[PDB]
Order: structure tokens, then C-alpha cells, then sequence
């Protein structure tokens, strides 16, 4: 399968999550995603085919993971934006007030601004600290997806937000949205990953 930020993948033929970013580990191909999406060795499928398994993860505390893929997967430096793509150019971290977008299988590509850093989310399983908050909306299934600037600087992977009864926070004003992502930098160093760029 072609690995692009934002697409859907399933975990052990049950839950759905979104691909964060294509990365490598020495000769190993992978993608980073959210830790809550699977447990170590869970099986990831893209369009019904097995593409790899979870190699490591941390959730709760943090919310990160990387899936090691088979050799047949094609890694691309891109993030889905409808029918188009956003090229990943690096991982410079944007500051509070910067504009940012996120891509995922449930709400597609949404943009907003970063509103705060170092936020704590209290999930049913435990607290997750050090999250960056933005006001782009997201929905259930968007978790693990890419957060990136329009300029191509990858920021992190979708963790959670104040989704309403309709499954998203897109029906409430930006001023009221809290959509959190796990910072990419610490994920790449913790696992020794290199981002695929173009």
C-alpha cells in the first residue's frame, strides 16, 4: 500500500486509526501513530491487507507508537488533503499562534491554530501529559493522524479532543474546540526514527 499521512488503517480487524507519518529505522519502514491505537504486536491493515504490526507504544502518560511495515509498503513524504497531498519537508516545531492542519480518516483535512502547549488530557485509562492543543476540529477515528503546517513542517500525531455526541468537535466554534496532538520530536528520538521528506 502507499503510506500517506492521514489514511485509515485498522488494528486487529477492529478499531480504526489514521496514519501519522512515514518514517524509517535503518532499513526498516514504518509509520508513527497514536499509542492508544494498538498494543505491541497488534496487526495493522490498510485496505484489508496486513501492512505491519505495532513495534512499540506508550499510552497513557504519552500517546505514541510506530508500526513496523513489511518491505512491500511504499513510504511517501506526503499527507492526504482531499484528493491532493501536502509534502512533508521537515519537523520544525511551530509556536503558539501558528496555523496548522491535521488529516484523518473521519473528518478529512481541517486547519486551525495552535492554542497551547504542554496540556494534560485525562482519558478513561489515565492522564496523558505534554500535549499541544489546536482548534482544528477532529472526530473519532482521526487519532494517530498527521498534524502539519501548510508549509510542510510535521508537528505530531492526533491524540484526542472534546468530541461531542456526533463524534466530532466540528459542530462547535473554534473558540470552544480542544483538539490535542502528541509532539513528533520526542517520538522520533525515543525510537530512533527518521522522517521521510520530499
Amino acid at each position: 500500500a502507499n503510506i500517506v499521512g492521514g489514511i485509515e488503517y485498522s488494528i486487529n480487524n477492529a478499531s480504526l486509526c489514521s496514519v501519522g507519518f512515514s518514517v524509517t529505522r535503518g532499513a526498516t519502514k514504518g509509520f508513527v501513530t497514536a499509542g492508544h491505537c494498538g498494543t505491541v504486536n497488534a496487526t495493522a491493515r490498510i485496505g484489508g491487507a496486513v501492512v505491519g504490526t505495532f513495534a512499540a507504544r506508550v499510552f497513557p502518560g504519552n500517546d505514541r507508537a510506530w508500526v513496523s511495515l513489511t518491505s512491500a509498503q511504499t513510504l511517501l513524504p506526503r499527507v492526504a488533503n482531499g484528493s491532493s497531498f501536502v509534502t512533508v519537508r521537515g519537523s520544525t516545531e511551530a509556536a503558539v499562534g501558528a496555523a496548522v492542519c491535521r488529516s484523518g480518516r473521519t473528518t478529512g483535512y481541517q486547519c486551525g491554530t495552535i492554542t497551547a502547549k504542554n496540556v494534560t488530557a485525562n482519558y478513561a485509562e489515565g492522564a496523558v501529559r505534554g500535549l499541544t492543543q489546536g482548534n482544528a476540529c477532529m472526530g473519532r477515528g482521526d487519532s494517530g493522524g498527521s498534524w502539519i503546517t501548510s508549509a510542510g513542517q510535521a508537528q505530531g500525531v492526533a491524540s484526542g479532543g472534546n468530541v461531542q455526541s456526533n463524534g466530532n468537535n466540528c459542530g462547535i466554534p473554534a473558540s470552544q474546540r480542544s483538539s490535542l496532538f502528541e509532539r513528533l520530536q520526542p517520538i522520533l528520538s525515543q525510537y530512533g526514527l527518521s522522517l521521510v521528506t520530499g
